[PDB]
């Protein structure tokens, strides 16, 4: 009935009512007209739309508070002279069990991202791996849960050296002005700029030198469809604006990267992460090994991303040639981990929002951030 030190009790039966905690509820920023929405907090045609769609509410919900506890559980634990798969693990067992892991209805929603460094994105360990988490390292610590495909992404920078403090509060601030900023009919590039001007608005000194912030203009935030991490549409984080307005019951997860280097990323180091096209149909496959190991990722991940240590666990074996394939035949897309110029820096701070009928919500909202 209560969480336990080291978490272990199912966030599930934490709230036996099936009903669990929402997240910061915020009235939509005016338009134009100075618009208030204050007219949606309570009308009759959008309280019955909001509650009509609660269930899928409450599994983003159920998620979120999976996120929260992990999380808050790992910045208690996590510390230089780990490994990057030791600390990998030891959250990922962990996110497991209080998201009460049930096949394709309740897991993990992608691997758990730890980029360090001049690495903003996408970088988790793979077996023999033998990084170790270093007392001057930025890392991004970026996992995600979910409850029938109602995906949580959610993530946050750690550092233990305090020179890095005006830094993540640059790229926090940034990414609470997207928040905040978004809205219904908000248009994306709009969200983009908003994010700059503070970005940018922020000056740091990391070891003698001055920076001014740069958002990482080829990194953004996006759009959740169940089961599909990235629905279609894509925030900013800069100028330009595609050609789009956040719609009504869309579920976005606002994310900014600062960075003191080009403030571009491009793929490096090797891949770990991979997940089946949301497109691509269904392909007969007859060489084996390759229609063996597609078997598994549609049992195990569906359209979820997963990591080469996933494969591991479930006792796949040899499996990097038809990995290979899968990705050649583009039934699998390769996601290379995303780093700045050597020597750089980047934090990342991310949340999931709610953009229900009556209210913007923020999901994934917690205590630390
Ligand atoms: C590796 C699976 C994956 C695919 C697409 C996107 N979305 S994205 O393409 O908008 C993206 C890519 C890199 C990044 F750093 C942020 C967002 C993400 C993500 O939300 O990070 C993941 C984890
Ligand atoms: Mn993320
Ligand atoms: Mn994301």
């Amino acid at each position: 009935k209560v969480q336990t030190d080291p978490p272990s009790v199912p966030i599930c039966d934490l709230y036996p009512n099936g009903v669990f905690p929402k997240g910061q509820e915020c009235e939509y920023p005016p338009t134009q007209d100075g618009r208030t929405a204050a007219w949606r907090t309570t009308s009759e045609e959008k309280k019955a739309l909001d509650q009509a769609s609660e269930e899928i509410w409450n599994d983003f919900r159920e998620a979120a508070e999976a996120h929260r506890q992990v999380r808050k559980y790992v910045m208690s634990w996590i510390k230089p002279g780990m490994t990057m798969i030791e600390i990998c693990e030891k959250l990922e067992d962990c996110s497991r069990k209080l998201i009460k892991e049930n096949g394709l209805n309740a897991g993990l929603a992608f691997p758990t991202g730890c980029s360090l460094n001049n690495c903003a994105a996408h970088y988790t360990p793979n077996a023999g791996d033998t990084t170790v988490l270093q007392y001057d390292d930025i890392c991004k610590i970026d996992f995600g849960t979910h409850i029938s495909g109602r995906i949580i992404d959610c993530a946050f920078t750690v550092t233990f050296n305090p020179k890095y403090d005006t830094l993540l509060k640059a790229v926090k601030d940034a990414t609470n002005t997207g928040i905040k900023c978004a809205g219904i009919d908000v248009r994306l590039c709009d969200v983009g700029e908003a994010i700059q001007e503070v970005m940018e608005s922020y000056e740091v000194e990391i070891d003698g030198k001055t920076y001014q912030v740069k958002p990482i203009r080829n990194l953004n935030g996006h759009s959740i469809g169940q089961y599909r991490i990235h629905a279609g549409k894509t925030v900013p984080i800069i100028k330009g604006g595609e050609a789009t307005r956040m719609e009504e019951g869309e579920v976005y997860a606002i994310e900014t990267f600062g960075s003191t280097g080009k403030g571009v990323v491009h793929d490096d180091m090797e891949c770990s992460h991979y997940m089946k096209n949301f497109d691509v149909g269904h392909v007969p496959i007859r060489l084996p090994r390759t229609k063996h190991l597609l078997n598994v990722i549609n049992e195990n991940f569906g359209t979820l991303a997963f990591c080469r240590r996933w494969l591991d666990r479930l006792g796949e074996s040899k499996y990097l040639m038809a990995l290979k394939n899968l990705c050649d035949l583009g039934i699998v897309d390769p996601y290379p981990p995303l780093c700045d110029i050597k020597g750089s820096y980047t934090a990342q701070f991310e949340h999931t929002i709610l953009l229900r009928p009556t209210c913007k919500e923020v999901v994934s909202r917690g205590d630390d951030y």
